[PDB]
């Protein structure tokens, strides 16, 4: 029943719109296979088509806003973009029909407006592109009964081994189609819809721009050739247009051409499912998606005061949707370091100089291939997966569909290799690398980053402790599956655990050190003078210089995070010699957090290095990494630090601003400085923490109950309305909000861990 529930969640989650760093296209979750992609652009010259024409995801002055307005990735969902350079508002609707034994049906319905500042004349070129990878597979257009193009239905049939016979209906649509009364028209039609067929190597066939460019480029050479010249040029709608060339292939450039308002449907029909998909079909499943939507976020997501009315609805809907509707499945090979040379221990003072030597050997090789199912933070910026962003993406992704969260906390850990590392950022394929530069490709098995996955793991539990509907939960209500689930990940977590123990150990026994264990101290390995990205927190200051004995109390927090939930989650398993093991380090790690990290001095928790005379040294920056053991819930409710530590929080002249917690105190040297990236703006992730641990403390008995009750209230409020505010104006979530403006600032489309304000206004933890 564990190998049954795995099976239908298979075939729900095979299809998917599982490309978020393109527009709109599909793919199911498999390496080599089936893949569309939709381009459009406005036209008005013999040159522009090239500089309008929108495929890969972008964010700049000439697009207003794109993203989902729902989504279910077992449903589908419906996206809107808003192009101001193409004056288009469009609309690309996408339902997964279930059915036949090799993962259902699916049809999409792609809608373009002109918005009120367009020529009511405008031609705009749309096309659909769509490849096929794969040794012993098949695709055909089937030929048009006219000579130039289709005047209807575009049919492609095609079979592979994974998907079986299908076939795919680029439908008619609706809308003007203009027409050249050029002699031109009398060899390449007056202007219809048009197919070319074509075979690249399949490693190539993402390159969906190129290739299309090189046809275009092609039919122009063909123009100049056959005496079509500026004494007398066909429309550049025409010039752009290509030659008919339906066939078999491993491309298919389905290409339109339309005046003013279009639309057209895309029907993908599983022949193992019976009868094909009709248009009617996908406006029925439509509608009826959008309604189980609806019941499912008012049940899942019920936003409680002040954020009840319907403004905060519509907000809540469209930052899950769009963090939802950032899924992607990514395959191919990533760029590792596999040299593990020496000067990577960082044993020695002067550490990165040693390290740069080593990067500079360039040993690193292409390794995999290897595949991930994840949620993103930047459709536009950087769509792949972050290993400690996805902690905090799965935890509003697992309330609402828990068994898909799983499957991604899976997907992540199958990237795990022998020794306990999972590169903190997966670029997967030539098509991931494509948007990234290749000084920055490089993963290093040193590499931590926070385990933060863990606290999704941590919410599983708590939920098990205590047909795509029962799909969605399977994973709680039959205990039986979730305690499989569990006994096949648990020895993946320890091997983690102990991966952070031997590769981020500090130390403390070739010093001055005194403390009530000797084994519990940490250091991110990856530090230069100005960074600690393997952190998460890039610029948040650090002991200058680093040194090979700096401690990092964030770091300490996050074992302290791994511990307890081995803890429960041995327990569950009945590991009782694994449980004992994790108790005493558990023990050990609060008494060295206090040992080493405490300072009396300041009232926070502070990093720790070693003098100019070899001795211990706290370094206290006021600031996110103060509050750490607070924050990753390690801190008894009447605890005297978590008393200072809540102060500190509630100190408007340090931390607390109207829009929220600042990464950095007023108070510090380094407030505002450099990049300023973690040293003073609200981030929503930390926050999130912060509101959940007020929220305990509140919900319990205790000396700080009614403080953290109304920090928590403050807080909720404070970082909700912040969001809420820069998406009414701007229509983005942020990366992170200026705490002297409350403005949204950095990068935009942050869906993301901004968008943990769904839970944030849905409370109740
Ligand atoms: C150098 O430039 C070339 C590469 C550019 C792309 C860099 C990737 C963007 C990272 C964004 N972001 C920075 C945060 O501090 C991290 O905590 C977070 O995990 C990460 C991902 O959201």
């Amino acid at each position: 029943l564990h190998s049954e529930i795995g099976r239908l969640n298979n075939q729900s989650l095979l299809w998917g719109p599982y490309r978020p760093n393109i527009y709109f296209g599909t793919r199911p979750r498999i390496g080599k296979s089936l893949m569309t992609g939709l381009m459009w652009g406005k036209i008005e010259s013999y040159t522009d088509f090239q500089h309008t024409v929108r495929y890969t995801c972008e964010q700049n002055e000439g697009m207003k806003g794109y993203g989902w307005d729902e989504y279910d990735p077992r449903r589908g969902g419906i996206q809107s973009i808003h192009d101001i350079q193409n004056g288009l508002d469009i609309t690309t609707s996408f339902v997964k029909i279930p059915g036949g034994a090799h993962g259902g049906s699916w049809a999409a319905r792609i809608k373009g407006t002109l918005n009120d500042d367009a020529p009511k004349d405008q031609k705009t070129i749309v096309v659909f592109y769509v490849s096929q990878e794969g040794e012993n597979s098949e695709l055909e257009a089937v030929p048009s009964e006219n000579e130039f193009g289709y005047e209807g239905d575009v049919i492609l049939k095609g079979r592979s081994e994974a998907l079986g016979n299908y076939k795919l209906v680029v439908t008619k649509g609706k809308g003007v189609i203009p027409q050249s009364d050029h002699d031109l028209s009398r060899l390449r039609g007056p202007g219809q819809t048009v197919v070319q067929s074509l075979t690249y190597p399949d490693e190539v066939l993402w390159q969906a721009k190129p290739i299309l460019f090189q046809q275009l480029k092609a039919g122009i050479d063909w123009l100049v050739e056959n005496k079509y010249d500026v004494a007398d040029p066909p429309p550049p709608w025409q010039v752009y247009l290509l030659a008919n060339k339906p066939g078999s292939g491993n491309v298919h450039i389905v290409q339109k051409v339309f005046e003013g308002d279009f639309e057209f449907d895309i029907l993908f029909s599983s022949e193992s499912a019976g009868k094909e998909v009709t248009s009617k079909d996908l406006e029925r499943e439509v509608k009826q998606a959008t309604e189980v939507f609806g019941e499912r976020f008012a049940r899942v997501f019920d936003l409680k005061a002040p954020f009840q009315g319907d403004n905060y609805k519509k907000f809540g809907k469209s930052m899950f949707s769009n963090l939802i509707g950032g899924i992607g499945y990514f395959y191919g090979h990533s760029l590792v370091d596999r040299s593990y040379a020496p000067e990577y221990d960082e044993e020695n003072e002067g550490f990165w100089e040693d390290a740069a030597e080593a990067r500079a050997r360039h040993q690193e090789a292409l390794e995999g291939p290897y595949e991930l199912f994840t949620s993103i933070p930047s459709r536009p910026f950087f769509p792949r997966g972050f290993l400690w962003d996805e902690g905090f993406h799965l935890l509003p992704i697992a309330d609402w569909d828990i068994d898909l969260a799983l499957e991604i906390i899976k997907s992540w850990y199958n990237l795990m290799d022998e020794d306990g590392w999972i590169a903190r950022e997966q670029i997967l394929g030539a098509e991931a690398r494509s948007k990234v530069p290749k000084e920055f490709q490089t993963q290093y098995p040193h590499y931590a980053n926070p385990p933060t996955l863990f606290l999704v793991l941590d919410n599983f539990v708590e939920r098990l402790r205590k047909l795509d509907e029962t799909l969605s939960t399977a994973s709680v209500d039959n205990p039986e599956v979730g305690l499989e689930y569990l006994r096949r990940l648990y020895p993946l977590l320890r091997r983690q655990f102990d991966w952070f123990r031997k590769t981020q150990a500090g130390d403390i026994k070739s010093y001055d050190r005194e403390a009530y264990s000797t084994k519990e101290a940490y250091r991110w390995r990856g530090r230069t003078v100005s960074h600690c990205l393997t952190s998460g927190l890039d610029d948040y200051p650090r002991p200058q210089p680093p040194h090979p004995g700096e401690l990092h109390v964030d770091l300490m927090s996050w074992v302290g995070v791994m511990v307890k939930s081995l803890i429960s989650i041995g327990s569950l398993l009945g590991a009782t010699e694994d449980v004992e093991f994790y108790t005493k380090v558990l023990d050990a790690i609060e008494h060295n957090l206090d040992d080493l990290h405490w300072s009396e001095k300041e009232g926070c928790y502070c990093d720790a290095t070693i003098d100019e005379f070899e001795e211990h040294k706290l370094v206290c920056h006021k600031g996110y990494i103060s509050l750490f053991p607070f924050l990753t819930g390690l801190l008894k409710p009447d605890s005297p630090k978590l008393g200072k530590l809540l102060a500190l929080i509630g100190d408007e002249s340090e931390l607390w601003s109207p829009y929220g917690l600042r990464s950095l105190s007023k108070k510090d040297e380094f407030y505002g400085t450099a990049e300023n990236y973690w040293r003073s703006p609200v981030w929503i992730n930390i926050n999130y923490l912060a509101i959940v641990q007020l929220y305990n403390i509140a919900t319990q008995d205790g000396p700080y109950k009614e403080t953290a009750r109304d920090l928590y209230t403050r807080l909720r409020k404070n970082i909700v309305e912040t969001v809420y505010r820069n998406w009414e104006e701007t229509g983005f979530a942020w990366e992170q909000y200026n705490p002297e403006t409350g403005k949204g600032q950095r990068t935009q489309h942050f869906t993301g861990w901004t968008s943990l304000v769904v839970k944030i206004m849905s409370g109740h933890h």
